[PDB]
C-alpha cells in the first residue's frame, strides 16, 4: 500500500520563473493570469518587517519577470489578493486544464508539484495537518510550488508554498491568497498549534490493512465512541464524530468490521504501542491517508 | 525528507489501452511502437501454462484493439521479443519524449506511473530490491504501467508490471522483456529470494538525516569494513564494498562525517534497535533512497 501521488503532466504545463528584482520564485499561469507568493517583491531586508503595498506601488509591470521554458510574458497589470500576487498578461496559457480554487480542510491529503525557478523537480502526496502546517520537503526557490487534487480532467488547486517555520514544518495558502493556520508571510518566529494525528485518516489505513491482508491488530474487544475519544485526547488524536463514522462506512461494510470495533483494536495499538511488529511495513500509525485515498486506491 | 516521485507528464502522454480477446492492459505508445505484457494474448486457462508462441500464431494484426484516450490505432505489424509482445501501429506518438531504454541493478530506484485501461491514477518512488521484486500498488489491469528516472529531458524507461506474487509482491521486465529477477509470466506458485536491505541506501538516508538536523543515532565509535559486513550479512544487509563507500564521498564531505563512522552508527541501531525514537519521522531504516536521490532532493 504506498503513497501515491497524483499524476503531475496537468499541472507541469502551468509552472512558470518570476523575477522581481535579485528574488527568483515559482508561479502557476493559468488563462491569462500568473499566480505567485507576493514576497517575490521582497529584497532579504525586508522579509524581517514588510509593508506589502508600499512595496508593491514601488513596482510597475516591467518589474515583473515571467518567463515559461524559453518564452518570455509581458504583464500588462499587477494586483494584491491577500497574499498571493496576480499579474495579467498577453498569453493566454495553451496548455491552462479545466481546474478550480479550492481552500481544503484540515485531515484531506493533496498532491505536491515542488518547482525550482518555474521547473517541475518532483511529486508527492502529503496532509493538511489539524494545526494547518505540512510535513514537506521546500528548498529555498521552492516557493510557488503548489498542491492539487485530480477529480477527472480537473485540477483542483488547494495550497501554494509561502515559507519554512523553525519547527521545519511548512506554511502556504490556497490560490486566493488566505494562509492556512494563523502565519503570516513574515520572516519571524511563530508558533503552530500542538499538532494532532487525523484519527479518521489512522482508521482508513487499519482498513486498507485489513483489505491486504495484515489482520494481527485486530482484537475480541469493542468500545464506545466517547470512552474511544477519552483515550484519543490523552494520546493527542483529533475526537471522533459521527461524520467521521459514516465517511468509513464503505470500508466497514466492505471488510464486515463496524468502526467501533476498529476503534477499540486503535486503543490497544495506543496504550500497548506496536511491540516492534509493522502494518503494512510501518512501525507507526499512518494518518496522511483519507478514507476516499484508501477506496481509490483498493478500487483503482 | 519525503519520497519523491519524479513529474509523469511526459510518460502520461505514451500510456495506451490494449485489448485482444477479453484481456485489456496498458501499452506504452513511443515512436510508431506500442509495447505491452505479452500475457495480454491469453485467457484466463492459458495463463496456467501458457505456449506463447502457439498462442502469438493464432492472432493477427486486426485482433489487437489499441486505443489512445478516444482515437483508435490501426496495427499495422508485431512481434514478441521476449515476455513483451511489439505492435507497429500507422501512427508516430506525438507526445513521444526523448526516452531510452535502460536495464537497472538492484538497490537503484525510479517513479512508477500506475495505469489502469490505458489511464494514469497515480505515480509513486520505489526501489528494485536486491531478489528483483518491487513493494508496490497494483490491481488487475495495472500490468503494463511503467517505471521510469528523468534526466533533464531524457525519460529512460527501466521497469513494466507483469505479475503480483503469493508474498504480494510485484516482479516485472527491462523494456527488452526480460524479467528482473527468475521470474516468468506464467500463473504458478515462484519464490522470491531471501531479500536484503539496501545498506548504501541506510547510509545515504542516515546523511539526509544528519543534513535535516537529526543527528541523535550519530555515536562516539568508529569500525571496520570487515567488523561491519559482519554485522550486515547478520542483519540481512547487502554487504558494502569500496565502490558504495566512493559512492557515498559528497554527502560524508558535506556533512563532514567519515563513512566509517556512520557504518559505526548504523551498527548500534542494528543491535539495539531504534528505542521507540524516530529518523525524519520514520520507526524503521529506510533503504528506498539511493546516495543519488539524497543529493538530489538536498540540492533541489
Ligand atoms: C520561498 O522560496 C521560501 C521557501 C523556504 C526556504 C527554506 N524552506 C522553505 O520552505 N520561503 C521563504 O524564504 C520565507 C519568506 C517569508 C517572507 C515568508 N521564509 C521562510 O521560509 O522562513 C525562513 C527560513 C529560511 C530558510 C530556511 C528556513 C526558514
Ligand atoms: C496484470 O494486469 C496483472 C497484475 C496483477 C493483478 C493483481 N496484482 C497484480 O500485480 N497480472 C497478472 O494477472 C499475472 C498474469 C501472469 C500470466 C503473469 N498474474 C499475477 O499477477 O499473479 C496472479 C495473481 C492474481 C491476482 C492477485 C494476485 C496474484
Amino acid at each position: 500500500f504506498r503513497k501515491m501521488a497524483f499524476p503531475s503532466g496537468k499541472v507541469e504545463g502551468c509552472m512558470v520563473q518570476v523575477t522581481c528584482g535579485t528574488t527568483t520564485l515559482n508561479g502557476l499561469w493559468l488563462d491569462d493570469v500568473v499566480y505567485c507568493p507576493r514576497h517575490v517583491i521582497c529584497t532579504s531586508e525586508d522579509m524581517l518587517n514588510p509593508n506589502y503595498e508600499d512595496l508593491l506601488i514601488r513596482k510597475s509591470n516591467h518589474n515583473f519577470l515571467v518567463q515559461a521554458g524559453n518564452v518570455q510574458l509581458r504583464v500588462i497589470g499587477h494586483s494584491m489578493q491577500n497574499c498571493v500576487l496576480k499579474l495579467k498578461v498577453d498569453t493566454a496559457n495553451p496548455k491552462t486544464p479545466k481546474y478550480k480554487f479550492v481552500r481544503i480542510q484540515p485531515g484531506q491529503t493533496f498532491s505536491v508539484l515542488a518547482c525550482y525557478n518555474g521547473s517541475p523537480s518532483g511529486v508527492y502526496q502529503c496532509a493538511m495537518r489539524p494545526n494547518f502546517t505540512i510535513k514537506g520537503s521546500f528548498l529555498n526557490g521552492s516557493c510557488g510550488s503548489v498542491g492539487f487534487n485530480i477529480d477527472y480532467d480537473c485540477v483542483s488547486f488547494c495550497y501554494m508554498h509561502h515559507m519554512e517555520l523553525p519547527t521545519g514544518v511548512h506554511a502556504g495558502t490556497d490560490l486566493e491568497g488566505n494562509f492556512y493556520g494563523p502565519f503570516v508571510d513574515r520572516q519571524t518566529a511563530q508558533a503552530a498549534g500542538t499538532d494532532t494525528t487525523i484519527t479518521v485518516n489512522v482508521l482508513a489505513w487499519l482498513y486498507a490493512a485489513v483489505i491486504n491482508g495484515d489482520r494481527w491488530f485486530l482484537n475480541r474487544f469493542t468500545t464506545t465512541l466517547n470512552d474511544f475519544n477519552l483515550v484519543a485526547m490523552k494520546y493527542n488524536y483529533e475526537p471522533l464524530t459521527q461524520d467521521h463514522v459514516d465517511i468509513l462506512g464503505p470500508l466497514s461494510a466492505q471488510t464486515g468490521i463496524a468502526v467501533l470495533d476498529m476503534c477499540a483494536s486503535l486503543k490497544e495499538l495506543l496504550q500497548n504501542g506496536m511491540n516492534g511488529r509493522t502494518i503494512l511495513g510501518s512501525a507507526l500509525l499512518e494518518d496522511e491517508f483519507t478514507p476516499f485515498d484508501v477506496v481509490r486506491q483498493c478500487s483503482g
